[PDB]
């Protein structure tokens, strides 16, 4: 179980809505590269990072 994909620790959800907030950030601290949010618990929201493409 590698996944290119990590999940960050604990991030913002209401910054999370902005997909230019989860990238810069992810490629900013863990300087993956790129960042996208998913949809976690019922409301809750989650921000992944990336580390692959293509």
């Amino acid at each position: 179980q590698d996944k290119c994909k990590k999940v960050y620790e604990n991030y913002p959800v209401s910054k999370c809505q902005l997909a230019n907030q989860c990238n810069y950030d992810c490629k900013l601290d863990k300087h993956a590269r790129s960042g996208e949010c998913f949809y976690k618990e019922k409301r809750n929201l989650q921000c992944i990072c990336d580390y692959c493409e293509y």
